[PDB]
């Protein structure tokens, strides 16, 4: 547990509480209590997913051989985005615990400050998204049964037909609301206001402002959009978007290898239990310390809880197989007391090799997190000016 | 393991590291994660398989004869220059091996360095297309879409058919683009000159750089041409190559054959563990070393990995079968002391037709790698020359 005290807490904690909301409002939102919708998977993760879950609720080789392209292209695409985000993540999560060696925000902190906000704003944004929905449908309810009432041309929906309403047809509509109803629906501004309000209640950046409109437009765009223009739509974004997927996919791939590589880039608190082994093999037919398991425990569990002094004037972890190495000698007899490991380890630590593998972590860390920071926000400016563009040219 | 220090490491492993990337991917993508295509084996490996491939994808007796002569001369072809790919790497292993007696580079890591510079180009090559495959298809997904709106004349790929679209068809196709997609395609130039900085990156000297671009001209002539196009272009290219085919499968049985003849020119590090037997031999009613196993083992095991002191000044590792033949005597009794073995071995190392031996080894298998250079040098010339005259001819 955390026993430190609040305080002040101004920043990143308003934000933590909001997005735990959020978090939860999605697990419970995916939780489906009672009888809904969603007779697929509908994941909803993002635009381009939550549009191929649609698709999915929707000469013969043609269309065999096209539902099954469609299907593995946007598989391929959205499994890809996800285990970047993932990766990211977990990258973004090890950069934060190595900078908080030593409420020291620095530039780590501010990295992983602008992230949170754009994580928040797409949180707020699909629980706003989903919320509407469900008044959607209610709504559609009454306009379906005033509809056949009157009688327009109709589909599966139930709801009359854009195209073959004519004025005549909408006419119907038009009595109706001057009849009852009274639903204005006016949201489509009010909405997003609302959510600056709430953006504004917790505490955005300009940037991340900037994205929510985005997001807004976009949204309302695609929103307003046929089922049919609307998929032709999405395509093409995740057509456009391919080649930042590619880029992003292939940078991911390059940085969890080379995270594999170096265990100084991403600990773990796995081995903090793991150690104990090892001082079996300190006592198993050899000489090691003096009847002091216990201190050799507290001596590792701390030297892999704060780290080593370094000799330059810094305080490293050492990670856990560089540990059990440096223990497996050709014979046990040499360590024995404390000091004697804590110096083999201690220019263990000190190789050349090792510490340029030590400061080249941080640096292919941040430099992941920018790539993929980039890569986001040019898979945005595209979508952004696509989409904008289309609906300029419409009407 | 390996502690020696990096240093500056200027090249050869900048390179390591890319072709290690290489073979990541390379691995990641036969693994095929998720749901993929690929049908058939699809091994990719070089333009004429993946040709083949894609043939195995897509009067009675004549195609009945015919797709069999087609699949019995494609496998053979592969099946002979895979084969003698890995005969030539097993060879410049053992040549590079047997260089680095005494980052001392010379002529044989010439050779390395430009053989690996060609190995990295093709994998990045390879890399860079199947990844503009996957974006190819989201888009051609599309293209097919709005084709099938408007209205083409279309086959089971679903994109509308080159030689029945008229000006006409394609101002359906224009009118699209003018409406939405932008996507310009226009990576056939900006993608060559990206990998060139990437080799640039790398560090390519002048030969790789004009095989990279010798590839890319083919590659792309490759992609535009149509599939029947292809076939005939990729089959008429394998018919020109069939006698550097079969010139490099018979000298790689030739040399193959040496190397099963001569132990110097190929060592192996099994038999390391293997001499301990020999050590068993000494022992069994047998008048050996006086209590000395361990101590035969330890100068035994460092002959075969440092070699003994040659009279002539040099140090040559002895093989495996002639130390056993050289060890098994008429009585074992006449080899006694470590003195005594070693005088042996020395004088039976020195015997003049092993001694020529010796030094053949080296030279014929420089002669193999040059070979192998040389076919691969012709192979790529006679089909860069053929693929632009086809391509002039055509327009």
């Amino acid at each position: 547990d955390r026993a430190a005290t609040r305080d002040a807490i101004t920043k990143q904690i308003s934000a933590q509480q909001n997005q735990a909301a959020a978090t939860q409002k999605f697990d419970d939102m995916q939780a489906e209590v009672g009888q809904r919708g969603i007779v697929d998977q509908l994941r909803t993760l993002s635009a381009e997913g939550r549009a191929g879950e649609v698709n999915q609720i929707l000469e013969i080789r043609k269309e065999l051989t096209g539902v099954q392209d469609a299907i593995q292209n946007r598989q391929y695409r959205a499994a890809g985005e996800q285990r970047a985000q993932a990766a990211a993540n977990r990258a973004a999560e090890a950069h934060s615990l190595s900078m908080a060696a030593g409420f020291t925000r620095e530039q780590r902190d501010e990295l992983r400050r602008d992230r949170d906000e754009a994580k928040l704003v797409s949180g707020t944004i699909a629980t706003t998204f989903q919320d509407y929905d469900e008044s959607r449908q209610a709504q559609s309810e009454i306009m379906r049964i005033v509809g056949k009432e009157v009688g327009m041309p109709t589909d599966d929906q139930g709801m009359p037909d854009m195209s073959r309403a004519s004025q005549d047809q909408l006419d119907a509509f038009s009595n109706a609301l001057n009849e009852a109803g009274v639903q204005a629906n006016t949201s489509p501004t009010e909405r997003r206001n609302a959510v600056l309000k709430s953006l504004v209640d917790a505490g955005v950046s300009s940037k991340g402002i900037a994205q929510a409109k985005q997001e807004m437009e976009l949204r309302e765009s695609l929103e307003g959009l046929a089922p049919q223009d609307r998929t032709k739509v999405e395509a093409t974004i995740g057509a456009v978007n391919a080649e930042l997927d590619t880029l992003q996919r292939t940078a991911t791939e390059d940085y969890e290898r080379e995270v594999a590589r170096n265990p100084f880039v991403e600990p773990d608190k796995d081995p903090l239990g793991s150690v104990n082994k090892i001082v079996d093999k300190a006592v198993k037919s050899g000489f090691g310390w003096e009847g002091d398991r216990q201190d050799l425990n507290n001596m590792l569990v701390d030297f892999a809880t704060n780290g080593i002094k370094l000799p330059d004037g810094r305080t490293a972890v050492v990670p856990s197989k560089l540990l059990e190495q440096a223990f497996n000698t050709t014979n046990t007899w040499l360590f024995k007391n404390a000091g004697d490991v804590e110096k083999r380890i201690i220019e263990l630590m000190t190789t050349d090799g090792m510490t340029q593998m030590r400061e080249d972590a941080p640096t292919i860390r941040e430099n992941f997190l920018k790539t993929v920071s980039d890569i986001a926000n040019q898979k945005r400016s595209n979508a952004v000016k696509v989409t904008r563009s289309a609906e300029r040219e419409k009407g």
